[PDB]
């Protein structure tokens, strides 16, 4: 329980490189001692208690209210492009504006079908 | 071409149920986006999917064109100690079963709080 911290959770996805060349999808959600978060997108309009999306701009953010507890977001990239592109992904995880995760990943496809996940939370690691 | 298949995970609860909040978040990519989802029942439930579980069990699947599946979970407490919970999480590809969790929580008089996470895909 220590792990945790009750604030506004905070996903930023950022997204660069050969962007046209892979596709990014996400899944993100949290929890609040009453069930699943409820979730805003970056002008903190409310987008309900899940959410799922394709990356295609250069940003997105999604932040719960101030009962959440734990937040998440998974991913995957996929490319089936020709060998050479190259992708970078960072995901920065918050409580109240501190940084309490982050994961960046570098993919380069090989000439292979390119299929790699990632996830990261605001749970202290 | 992608490696696809219907991905599904599978959770199971038992115990002291009404002691424990326990939330779940699910979604999959297939390589149009995030995968379309389907309850038990064969019914579409959207592209995301969240709910607090309060059966026994419950599904979530894909059709047969996804690549990637994962359920993210959080089981909270603030009972008295001695309550306890098992949760069993199975993720399938076309039913094969690639991954699994077991876990049982047992409340001690504090504040519980911890979380899981099953994904599926091949390697």
């Amino acid at each position: 329980a220590s792990d945790f911290q009750t604030g506004i959770h905070k996903i930023v996805i950022q997204q660069s490189g050969d962007t046209d060349s892979f596709e990014v999808s996400v899944s993100i959600g949290g929890a609040d001692k009453g069930g699943p978060a409820k979730l805003y997108n970056d002008k903190g309009e409310y987008i309900g208690d899940s959410y799922s999306a394709q990356i295609r701009t250069a940003t997105m953010s999604c932040c719960t209210n101030g009962n959440a507890f734990f937040m998440t977001c998974a991913g995957s990239v996929s490319s089936i492009s020709e060998a050479g592109k190259r992708l970078h992904i960072t995901v920065i995880g918050y409580i109240d504006d501190k940084e309490v995760n982050r994961l960046e990943k570098e993919y380069i496809t090989d000439g292979n079908t390119l299929i790699e996940t990632f996830s990261v939370s605001t749970k202290e690691i």
